[PDB]
């Protein structure tokens, strides 16, 4: 009431408070050393406590934004280190704060953070647990200035948890490594999705975003009333706009409020929101965002009734087009938790194009009467791709399955870089093992989820170093045609093969002493290079060469003479393979 600091402190807790103030300052002062931030934190915490003791103590009446800027402008090397950002201190709130956001480098130049040795980490953890964790919290925060702090805190705790369960294990590494790898990928996925939603909100605008949300929200709260789903979509759109602007405090309050609204109207939204709503402030939002779908009414009518059979469908559509179409989505989405959001968007879009070119004819009721018949092929395209790809992934394993995609895409866009093809193919292979293990009912939503970051990752790279108009075409089409576009790419007939290169196909006995991750990437790299040299090769001709190669390695990484074997037998493979592939 009288003191925000005092208040946030009381219901956030000392520990969470100290850690968030740390992440907050590291995201602006990305250049100050660790021991400098630790001091700031302690000082702010000391302040907070003074206010808890007495709401009226000096300065406790001021706003968090104001206290934040005042403290930020206290750094004596501000102008010398950050330069232009110091000029912000000459302004007044909201301008000052507004000025600080602008001068926050989204991608600073800091060395990549390397992962030390399990023993080195575990001993550091043991000795001084807090500094070990806070120093890494600091290193991650300054590198990801836009990552929602509370979310970064949630990750820190999963990290602490892994060091507790693995450093006391007989085989530490066997325990820790696979956990760290999973956290990293999950951390990277969360980040990509975060900056992806803000990008879309910018390019395509509110309407398309609201569309996306309606479908999404009604798949999870199928029992909610449309007016409820609209209310939430409105607020959810306000929250994302605010959070994307980058203002941590504003973003936080809007999320708290929305989490508050939801729990209070719980029975009217979903039955699966119990746990989430009994959780502490800091977690409510996060929990709710990951909540599972409630179950649908089962006593639901049929779409064709109100959207195809009704005679005054155009009368309702002309009165308020977006609301009606919004109704369509809501109706269609909550009967299909198994459709990907884009699929539902693709349907609404198609329904829209019909109402437009039908409500402007003599007899409307017979112009659009066959709409649902046009949904069939849209629905089946994504499904058939799943079964066809998940089947193939069963035959081969994650590794061989990746080799197939590799051959398939290299032929699609040979122009693309070998290391990029390998990376994309490896991720697509993962998505296959992460989503095919689910029952048909959850596959499509899963694939949509993983394919969106992977395809946006792809487009970004091609954004920097464009190499194909086709990839750029698919990359600049709507977020609803993005995937169908890539799925429609065909073999590159125009492509002219690369000239042979002995070097590129010469293997020394180093691959013998390499890890699984190294051997594969080394084989997969050669494979792509193989396709780029002879693009007209058959799956047969190819499978044959890979066959000679498989053994070839074994026969040199199991012989009394490493290098010699690899150079003698290697000369024989290259020559024999060249003649095979003509
Ligand atoms: N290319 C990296 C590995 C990597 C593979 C995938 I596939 C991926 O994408 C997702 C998407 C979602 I959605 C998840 O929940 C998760 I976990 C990972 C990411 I980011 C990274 C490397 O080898 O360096
Ligand atoms: C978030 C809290 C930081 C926990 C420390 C993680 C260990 C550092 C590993 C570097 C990241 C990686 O490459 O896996
Ligand atoms: C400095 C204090 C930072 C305020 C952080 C409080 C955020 C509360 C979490 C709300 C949410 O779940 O999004
Ligand atoms: C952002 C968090 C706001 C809470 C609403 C979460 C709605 C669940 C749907 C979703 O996954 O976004
Ligand atoms: C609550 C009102 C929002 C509903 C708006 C319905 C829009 C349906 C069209 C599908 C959106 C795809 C985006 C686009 O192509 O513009
Ligand atoms: C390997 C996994 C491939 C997944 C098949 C593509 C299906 C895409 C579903 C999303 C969409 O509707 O565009
Ligand atoms: C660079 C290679 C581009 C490959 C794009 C991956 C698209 C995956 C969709 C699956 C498919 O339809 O084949
Ligand atoms: C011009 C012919 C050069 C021959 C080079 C052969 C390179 C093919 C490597 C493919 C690796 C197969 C992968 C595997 O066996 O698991």
């Amino acid at each position: 009431h009288k003191s925000e600091v005092a208040h946030r402190f009381k219901d956030l807790g000392e520990e969470n408070f100290k850690a968030l103030v740390l992440i907050a300052f590291a995201q602006y002062l990305q250049q100050c050393p660790f021991e400098d931030h630790v001091k700031l934190v302690n000082e702010v915490t000391e302040f907070a406590k003074t206010c808890v003791a007495d709401e009226s103590a000096e300065n406790c009446d001021k706003s968090l934004h104001t206290l934040f800027g005042d403290k930020l402008c206290t750094v004596a090397t501000l102008r010398e280190t950050y330069g232009e950002m110091a000029d912000c201190c000459a302004k007044q709130e909201p301008e000052r704060n507004e000025c600080f956001l602008q001068h926050k480098d989204d991608n600073p130049n800091l060395p990549r953070l390397v992962r030390p040795e399990v023993d080195v980490m575990c001993t550091a953890f043991h000795d001084n647990e807090e500094t070990f964790l806070k120093k890494y919290l600091y290193e991650i925060a300054r590198r990801h200035p836009y990552f929602y702090a509370p979310e970064l805190l949630f990750f820190a705790k999963r990290y602490k948890a892994a060091f507790t369960e693995c450093c006391q294990a007989a085989d530490k590494a066997a325990c820790l490594l696979p956990k760290l790898d999973e956290l990293r990928d999950e951390g990277k996925a969360s980040s990509a999705k975060q900056r992806l939603k803000c990008a879309s909100l910018q390019k395509f605008g509110e309407r398309a975003f609201k569309a996306w949300a309606v479908a999404h929200l009604s798949q999870r709260f199928p029992k909610a009333e449309f007016a409820e789903v609209s209310k939430l979509v409105t607020d959810l759109t306000k929250v994302h706009t605010e959070c994307c602007h980058g203002d941590l405090l504003e973003c936080a309050d809007d999320r708290a409020d929305l989490a508050k609204y939801i729990c209070e109207n719980q029975d009217s939204i979903s039955s699966k929101l119990k746990e989430c709503c009994e959780k502490p402030l800091l977690e409510k939002s996060h929990c709710i965002a990951e909540v599972e779908n409630d179950e649908m009414p089962a006593d639901l009518p049929s779409l064709a009734a109100d959207f195809v059979e009704s005679k005054d469908v155009c009368k309702n559509y002309a009165e308020a087009k977006d609301v009606f179409l919004g109704m369509f989505l809501y109706e269609y989405a909550r009967r299909h938790p198994d459709y990907s959001v884009v699929l539902l968007l693709r349907l609404a879009k198609t329904y829209e194009t019909t109402l437009e070119k039908c409500c402007a004819a003599a007899d409307p009721h017979e112009c659009y009467a066959k709409v649902f018949d046009e949904f069939k092929p849209l629905v089946e395209e994504p499904q058939n791709l799943i079964k066809q790809n998940c089947e193939l992934f069963e035959q081969l394993g994650e590794y061989k399955f990746q080799n197939a995609l590799l051959v398939r895409y290299t032929k699609k866009v040979p122009q693309v870089s070998t290391p990029t093809l390998v990376e994309v193919s490896r991720n697509l292979g993962k998505v296959g093992s992460k989503c095919c293990k689910h029952p048909e009912a959850k596959r499509m939503p899963c694939a949509e989820d993983y394919l969106s970051v992977v395809l946006n990752q792809l487009c970004v790279l091609h954004e920097k170093t464009p190499v194909s108009d086709r990839v750029t075409k698919c990359c600049t089409e709507s977020l609803v045609n993005r995937r169908p576009c890539f799925s429609a790419l065909e073999v590159d007939e125009t492509y002219v093969p690369k000239e042979f290169n002995a070097e590129t196909f010469t293997f020394h006995a180093d691959i013998c002493t390499l890890s699984e991750k190294e051997r594969q990437i080394k084989k997969q790299t050669a494979l792509v290079e193989l396709v780029k040299h002879k693009p007209k090769a058959t799956k047969e001709q190819l499978k044959a060469v890979m066959d000679d190669f498989a053994a070839f390695v074994e026969k040199c990484c199991k012989a009394d003479d490493k290098e010699t074997c690899f150079a003698e037998e290697g000369k024989k493979l290259v020559a024999a393979s060249q003649a095979a592939l003509g």
